[PDB]
C-alpha cells in the first residue's frame, strides 16, 4: 500500500486485460493511477471502482488526444512519474500473402507510434520526477508467431526502441523498460480463440504452450510493473520475461530428409 | 564460382556499400544478380563492370516499383531463388525530443516495409524454387543505440519480422534469415561522421567497439549472404551476427551512488 | 513487511555483499532468513543484528555441510521455501595461458555444483511449499568478460541449468528463476580493484560500464529477489539482468583493415 | 575444393555422426584434416577413406592424450589453422533427483574441460597462423532441455566460454566462434531414442520439434563449421544457430488457474 505512494502513473489502454490488471496493481501500491482508454465502457466503471483512479478517453494514435492526456494528467495531479504503453493489438491470424502494408501501417501506429508519442511527450515531465517508462511487448517479438507477420514485428519494434530510449535517458536518471508476456488470458485472448475452427482446442494449445501448463493473469503482469516502477532502480532497458516459461526447451513447431 | 551457380539473386541497395559487396559476393558465386537501388550512378556502373549483373532502377518504397523488379527479373531470367533485403539508412544521431512520428513513419518505410513489399511479392516465385530470404537489419535493433530511436526501432522490427516469415515460409521449404552487421565501413558511415563534430574521433570509436579493432568490410557481409544462400539449409529465422564481436564484454556506456 | 511473510529462505554466501543484501531484503519482507557462509565473520554478526535472521556455517562445496544446512532448517523452522544459491567467486584477471584445468575445476565446484547441492536437497522441501530457486549468476555469462574464461564458463553454466531445472520442476509448481548482476560495488569488487596496476582507474571504467553512470547496490539485487519470489508466479526459468543497463549500446572494446 | 586450402584442421570426435559430417566438410574444402576420436572404428575408417585426413586415438579428458595430439599434428603438418572441439556426450534422460554431482563432474570433464584443454594446448599455434577455434554447442544450453541438467549446464558453459575467449584472443586475430546444433541425426540420437519407451514415437517428435519438420544432417553442420573458419573474418564470439528453427514460436511445453 505505500511501495509506490504520491506517484503518478498513466496507463494506456487500461479500461480491461492486462492494462487494467496494471491498473489495479499502482492503485494497490499507493500511486494515483490515470487510466486512458479508446473505449468508455472498461474505464469509466474501473474510475467509479478504484478510489485513486480516473479515466480520461483517449486513443493514442491521435497525437492531440495524447497531448491532452498528458496535460490533464499534470494540471488534476501536478507531477508524473511513470507511463505504462499497453494499448495494443494482435489482428486475426493472417498468412503473410493475406496481409498489406496497409493493415501493416495501421497496426504500427497503434502498437509502435502510439507508445512512441505518449513516452516522447511524457518525457519532459519524467525527467523532473526521475519517473520511468514501462512499455509492453510481447514474447512473440523475439521468438516470432505463425500467422502474425504485422504484429510481431511492431512487437520486436517495441522491444528495441526500449533500449534505445534507455540509452537516451539514462544521464536524466530516467529509466526505459519493457514486459514482455506470453499468453495471458484477456478479453483479446479470449476474442482471438473464438473466431478459429475450434476454440476451445485452440485455448488447451495456449495452457500447453507454457511449462507451467496454465495462461498468466493480468494480475501478474501487473506486479511485474509495480516492481520495475518502484523497485528496480539499477534496471534501464531490460526484456521481463512474464511468460511462464514458454521460450524453453523443445516443443511441436511443425528423418533428416 | 559454382556455389550458387544457376541461380537467380535479387539485392536491393545494391549500387554501393554492403549491398554492393553482397552483389560481387554473389555474382562470384555463379549466380546472376539484379541491382535494385533508386539511384543510378553506383549501379548503373556495376551492372557495366560485372558479367552476370544486370541493374534495374526501383525504390523499395514505392510498390509499383517492387512489382515491375519482380515481373521484369521472371520476365528476363525465367526464375528467382533468393532476396536480400539491404536498402536501408541511418538518420544523423538524433536526441528523442528531436525525432518526430511523420520521420519515424518515413524511416518505418524504408527499412521495413520495403522489405516487407519485396519479400511478399517475391514469395510465390521462391516458393516454385525452395529459394530463401535474407534480411539485413543491425547489431543495433538488438542491443540498442545512443540518438537512434526510429532507426533501432525500425532494425527490431526486421530481425523479429524474420522469425515470423520463416514460421509461416518453412512448410514449403522457403528459409527466411537476418544478417545484423555492426560497424561496417561504406559510404554511410562516412556520410554520418562527416557531420559530427569531430569526424575523425567518431572513426576512431567506430574501430574500437569492436574487439578485433576494426570495422569489417562489405565483403565480409556478402560472404555470410552467399552462406545463408547456398550452404545453410537446416538455418531458417537466424540472426547472424556480422560484428566483429561489438557485442561483448564490458565497454564504456556512460561508486553505487 | 508482510508480502514475504510465513515463508522460509536459505541464502547462501549471505555473510557480506550481495548476499547480505538479500538476506536483509528477506528479513524486510517479512520472511524468515538463514544465513549460509563458510566465514563466520560478516554472518554471525547479521544474525545479532537481524530478528529472524540465523546463521549457519556451511561451506557449500562441502555436500555433508549442505545436507547439515538443509536438515537444521526443516529442524528449527518447519519449512523451506526459496533457496538463494549466491555463495559464488571471482579470480584474479587471468590470461587463458594463465588458467588451468585445477583452477577451473575448483571454481566449478563453488560457482556451479555448490548451487546443483543445495538446490538437489532442497527440491523435496520446496515441492511441499511449491517454494521456488534463485540463482545468482552474471552477465558476463550472457556477454563475456575479458581475462576471466573460468568464471565465466561457471556463470554461463548457471543461467543454462537454472532454465534446465525450470523444466523439471515445473510440473510440481517449483519455479526456477535466476539473477545476472552486472557490476555491483560488494568487497569482492573492491578486492578485485585492489590487485590491479591502478584501482581508482579500475573503479572509474567499473562505474562508466553503465550508462547510469554509477555500479549497483546489493539491496537492489535483493529487491529483485524479493519480487521472484513473492510476486513472479508466472516466471520460471527467466534471467533477470540487473546491470544497469551494460549490454545496451556500443563502447569501448578494443578503418576496416 | 580451395575455400581452405592450404590449411590443418583438428576435429575432436570426428569418427562419427557430426565429427565426421566437419571433417568431411573441410577435406572437401582442400584443408588437411586430423581425426581424434577414443574410439578407433570410425576415424581409422575415414582416415583410409580421404585422402588428406589422418586419424590419431586421442580421449580429449585426458591431458597428456591432448598433449600429444598437437605435437603429432605439428609434427606431421607443420602448423594448426583450427580446432573444432566436437567431442561430447549427452547422457540418458534423468530426473534432477536421479543425477549426482560425480556424473555432474564426468559431463563436464568432457563436454567443457576436453574442450577447454585442446584450445588451450593449441592457442600458440593458432596465434602464429591467425587461425581460429570453433566450439559445438547446443541450442539447449541457450533455451533449456527436460531431464538433462548436467548436459545443459556444460553446453551453457561452452557457450559463454566461447565468447571469453573470443575477448582474450581477438588482440592477435584469433577468432573463436561456436556453432549450437538442433535436433542433428546422428548416432547418439539414434542412440538416445532406442532407450525409450516408444523410440518411434520420439523419433517423431524429434522430427516435429523443427518448423522445417525434419531433423539435421552432420554435414549441415559441416558446412557451417567451413564458413567460420574460411569465410568469417569478422565474425568472432558467435552462437550460429543450425536448428531448424526450432527456437521459435509457441510450441508444446506441458485457463489462467
Ligand atoms: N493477452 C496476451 O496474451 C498478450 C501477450 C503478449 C502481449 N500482449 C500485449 O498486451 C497488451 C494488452 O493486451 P490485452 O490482451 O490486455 O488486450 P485487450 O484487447 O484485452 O485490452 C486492450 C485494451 O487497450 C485498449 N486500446 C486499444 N486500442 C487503443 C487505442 N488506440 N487507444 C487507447 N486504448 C486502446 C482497448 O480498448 C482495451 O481496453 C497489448 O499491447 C498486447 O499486444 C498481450
Ligand atoms: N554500415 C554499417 O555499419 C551498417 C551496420 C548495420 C546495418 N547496416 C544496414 O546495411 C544496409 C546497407 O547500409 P550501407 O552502410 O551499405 O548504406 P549505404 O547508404 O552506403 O548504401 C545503401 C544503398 O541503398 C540504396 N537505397 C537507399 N534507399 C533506397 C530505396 N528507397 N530504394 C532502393 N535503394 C535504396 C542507396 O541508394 C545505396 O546505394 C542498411 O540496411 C543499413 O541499415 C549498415
Ligand atoms: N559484485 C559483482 O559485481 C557481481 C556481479 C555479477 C555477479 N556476481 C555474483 O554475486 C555473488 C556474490 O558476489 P559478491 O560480489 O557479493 O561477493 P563477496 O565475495 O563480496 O561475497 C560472497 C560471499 O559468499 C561467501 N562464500 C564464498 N565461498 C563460499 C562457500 N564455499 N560457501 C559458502 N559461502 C561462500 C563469502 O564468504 C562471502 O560472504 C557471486 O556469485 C558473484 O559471482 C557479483
Ligand atoms: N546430435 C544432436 O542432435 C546434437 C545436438 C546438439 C549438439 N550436439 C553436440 O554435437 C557433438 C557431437 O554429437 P553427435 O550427435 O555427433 O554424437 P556421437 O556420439 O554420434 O559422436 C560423438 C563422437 O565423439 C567421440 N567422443 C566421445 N567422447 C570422446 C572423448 N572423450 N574423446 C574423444 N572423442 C570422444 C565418440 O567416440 C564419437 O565418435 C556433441 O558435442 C553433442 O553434444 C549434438
Ligand atoms: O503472443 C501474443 O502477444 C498474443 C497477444 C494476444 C493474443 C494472442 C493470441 C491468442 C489466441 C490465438 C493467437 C494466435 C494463434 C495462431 C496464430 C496467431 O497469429 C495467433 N494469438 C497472442
Ligand atoms: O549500427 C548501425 O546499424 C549503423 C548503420 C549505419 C551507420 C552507423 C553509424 C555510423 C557513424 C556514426 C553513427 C552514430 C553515432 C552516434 C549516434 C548515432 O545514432 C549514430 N552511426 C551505424
Ligand atoms: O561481472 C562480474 O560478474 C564480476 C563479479 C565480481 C567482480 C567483478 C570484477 C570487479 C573488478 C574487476 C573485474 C575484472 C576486470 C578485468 C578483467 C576481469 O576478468 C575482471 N571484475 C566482476
Ligand atoms: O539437443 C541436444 O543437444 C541433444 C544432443 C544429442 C541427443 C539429443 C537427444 C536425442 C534424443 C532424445 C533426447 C532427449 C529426450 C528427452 C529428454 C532428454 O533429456 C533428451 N535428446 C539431444
Ligand atoms: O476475458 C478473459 C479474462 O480477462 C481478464 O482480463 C479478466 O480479468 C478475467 O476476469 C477474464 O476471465
Ligand atoms: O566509403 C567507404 C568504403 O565504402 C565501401 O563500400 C567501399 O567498398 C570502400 O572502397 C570504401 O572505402
Ligand atoms: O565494500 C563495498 C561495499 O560492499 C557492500 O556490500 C556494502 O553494503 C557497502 O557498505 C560497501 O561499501
Ligand atoms: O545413425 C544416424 C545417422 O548418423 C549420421 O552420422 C550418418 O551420417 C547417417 O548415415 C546415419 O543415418
Ligand atoms: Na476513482
Ligand atoms: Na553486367
Ligand atoms: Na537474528
Ligand atoms: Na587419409
Amino acid at each position: 500500500g505505500t511501495r509506490y505512494a504520491g506517484k503518478v502513473v498513466v496507463v494506456t489502454g487500461g479500461g480491461r486485460g492486462i492494462g487494467a490488471g496494471i491498473v489495479r496493481a499502482f492503485v494497490n501500491s499507493g500511486a494515483r493511477v490515470v487510466i486512458c482508454d479508446k473505449d468508455e465502457s472498461g474505464g469509466r466503471a474501473l474510475e467509479q471502482e478504484l478510489p485513486g483512479a480516473v479515466f480520461i478517453l483517449c486513443d493514442v494514435t491521435q497525437e492531440d488526444d495524447v497531448k491532452t492526456l498528458v496535460s490533464e494528467t499534470i494540471r488534476r495531479f501536478g507531477r508524473l512519474d511513470c507511463v505504462v504503453n499497453n494499448a495494443g493489438h494482435h489482428p486475426p491470424p493472417q498468412r503473410p500473402e493475406e496481409t498489406s502494408a496497409q493493415g501493416f501501417r495501421q497496426l504500427l501506429e497503434l502498437n509502435l507510434l502510439g507508445t512512441y508519442t505518449l513516452t516522447k511527450l511524457a518525457l519532459p515531465y519524467l525527467r523532473k520526477s526521475q519517473g520511468n517508462v514501462i512499455n509492453i511487448s510481447s514474447l512473440v517479438g523475439a521468438i516470432g508467431q505463425a500467422q502474425a507477420v504485422p504484429y510481431v514485428a511492431t512487437k520486436g519494434a517495441v522491444t528495441a526502441m526500449t533500449k534505445a530510449l534507455a540509452l537516451d535517458e539514462s544521464p536524466y536518471g530516467v529509466r526505459v523498460n519493457c514486459i514482455s508476456p506470453g499468453n495471458i488470458w484477456t478479453p483479446l485472448w479470449e476474442e482471438l480463440a473464438a473466431l478459429m475452427p475450434d476454440p476451445r482446442a485452440t485455448i488447451r494449445e495456449g495452457m500447453l504452450a507454457q511449462p507451467l501448463g496454465r495462461m498468466g493473469q493480468p494480475a501478474e503482469v501487473g506486479a511485474a510493473a509495480v516492481f520495475l516502477a518502484s523497485e528496480a532502480n539499477f534496471c534501464t532497458g531490460i526484456e521481463l520475461l512474464v511468460t511462464g516459461g514458454a521460450e524453453l526447451g523443445y516443443g511441436c513447431k511443425a528423418p533428416d530428409i
